[PDB]
């Protein structure tokens, strides 16, 4: 319960033209990171573009990823699936790995109930030492694990946090009424991120983080000092970054963001994942502006 | 397109109780739809619970599937994958299988653009000669395709129909418009089918088909020649089954339903999906007496 607070990055896996995963370009990431004051890298997550690489490939950046963190900053590892057993045979490649937790999403298309939910997660963290972080993403998944389900699997040993991206800020106070003071509760949306930590939050796991590390580190840190009148400042900085960031699919635009401030060689991603748009690079611009990067 | 019309069940994929395909069940009802007047088969659709066999069971039970089918019922093969390098990987297994046309999901989970759902679907259509039927259903997959990029994509030579499931009965004409007259207009959703029917539909890929496939033959085929008073009485009858396959998530009270009228040895699923409540028991069954099953 203190490296997974603060300002997590879900970093981008920078890719070369022909989509394949760009060593050069993470180390750059990595580096930026660790002399940011990010306080872990989530590997292969959504906006890792988790969903187009196979579970070798997945493993792969994974593996790549802590050895060029080299000790100097935690990865938490993206291991969900809407398949318990190919959650938990993911998970499992993990095992003494080096990385310090995983990020395991609720099972997404085929919509399970609250019981199934609870079945899945828990014979996951059975089949592991690692601490797990629930991850509840409804737009994306079609499925909503619930504050209640959530103190149910919270009472399982090694799951430890939830990364709470429904931007709905009601579920800080549901959740935490129901677990233990130790369970992190971590923004999974950043336009809400502060009002998250001001609410009771422990921290983000942000895609603003990959292009403004700093100011995610330092606006962090202030709202865990209780200092929220300047964190506000930072995040009105960051606000229209928080936004346009969305304004085509994650990581459409913070993959572009990431090129433009020179931190990879190349904006590349796999498809249904498209190029981004005329307009989308305006306002992107804008954005980075916006926040002094630019 | 005469047989991507009418009846079409998405049917379970029977399973023994350690959640491996059971080929005798599957005979089973495989020579239950050949006698109903079933139109097609999907093979490994949603509701044969796509989501959590690998693509090599995925691969094996459509082999089975055919092979048992024997040429007396096409089958359409579900080859849906939100990374389109896997949905062209899976698409290839089955070419010169013997199915008749795939069944291929919009992107789930990573949420593309109307721009990316295009690039996916015309990649796929490329790399295969089989027909291929678009398949919406925005809530499992978190995305939506507008009638205008099925507008696009049906200019394709062999996407050639959608398995139109928003619930959304705007949607028919909106597409219909927007189309050749001999691109297929099929139903997803089934308690609106005969709605959906009615507006100009062709047939519906249908849940309900899998335990009243005489029910849903007929009332298609009164639906295609125009008596949908007639067509109404049969689904006034299926209505309480139409809604309550659906009182736990697809397919655990369709499983449970075919056990109950002995057409499967298990009702047993894989995680995350998990075994039926009491109180669905009770729901199904009353709805499967509603309509003169049971």
């Amino acid at each position: 319960h203190h490296m997974f607070t603060g300002s997590i990055v879900a970093i981008v896996t920078p890719m070369d033209e022909k989509g394949n995963v760009c060593r050069a370009s993470l180390k750059k990431l990595i580096d930026y990171h660790v002399a940011s004051g990010t306080s872990a890298i989530v590997s292969v997550g959504t906006t890792g573009e988790s969903a187009t690489l196979n579970h070798d490939e997945h493993a792969d950046v994974v593996m790549m990823t802590l050895d060029l963190a080299d000790g100097r900053i935690p990865v938490i590892a993206g291991t969900g699936a809407n398949a318990t057993a190919e959650a938990i045979s993911l998970t499992q490649r993990f095992n003494d790995s080096g990385i310090v937790g995983c990020l395991t999403v609720t099972p997404y298309y085929n919509r399970p109930s609250q019981e199934g939910l609870y079945q899945h997660f828990k014979a996951i963290a059975e089949h592991t030492d690692l601490p797990q972080i629930l991850y509840n993403v409804p737009s994306r998944t079609g499925c909503d694990l619930l504050p209640e389900t959530v103190g149910r699997l919270a009472k399982v040993k090694n799951i430890i946090g939830i990364x709470e991206a429904t931007g709905n800020l009601t579920r800080v106070n549901q959740i935490k009424e129901l677990v233990s003071d130790d369970f992190v509760l971590l923004s999974g949306d950043d336009a809400s991120a502060l009002d998250f930590m001001q609410l009771g939050g422990h921290g983000v796991i942000s895609v603003t983080a990959n292009v403004a590390a700093r100011d995610m580190a330092q606006m962090c840190k202030l709202a865990a000092e209780g200092h929220f009148a300047e964190a506000r400042v930072i995040n009105q900085r960051l606000m229209p970054l928080h936004n346009k960031l969305f304004v085509e699919p994650n990581p459409i635009p913070v993959k572009w963001a990431c090129k433009e401030l020179g931190l990879v060689a190349t904006d590349t991603l796999r498809l249904p994942m498209t190029p981004i748009t005329d307009s989308g690079r305006e306002t992107v611009r804008a954005a980075l502006k916006h926040a002094g990067l630019l």
